[PDB]
């Protein structure tokens, strides 16, 4: 499994948008899938 | 024909108001009308 992210979680304020409130925008990126098919093996329970 | 203007463009990025876009707003200033009526002459099609 590969997680491909940015190390850093960026933050923003703004009494801008909304007068009376603050309104934290905070946000990261972060995404993966499996790399490698034949490393993960799941137990079903089925049959 | 007289331009005047500034020379430059206003350019202020703006984050807050649409939250996931950064929303640039440029803005140069410019006016300009004939100063000289007897220095511009015109061909008119009909008669």
């Amino acid at each position: 499994y590969t997680i491909a992210e940015r190390p850093d979680l960026r933050v923003l304020r703004d009494p801008f948008s909304a007068k009376p409130h603050v309104l934290f925008y905070a946000s990261k990126r972060v995404g993966g899938d499996v790399s490698d098919f034949a490393a993960i093996k799941l137990l079903k329970f089925a049959a």
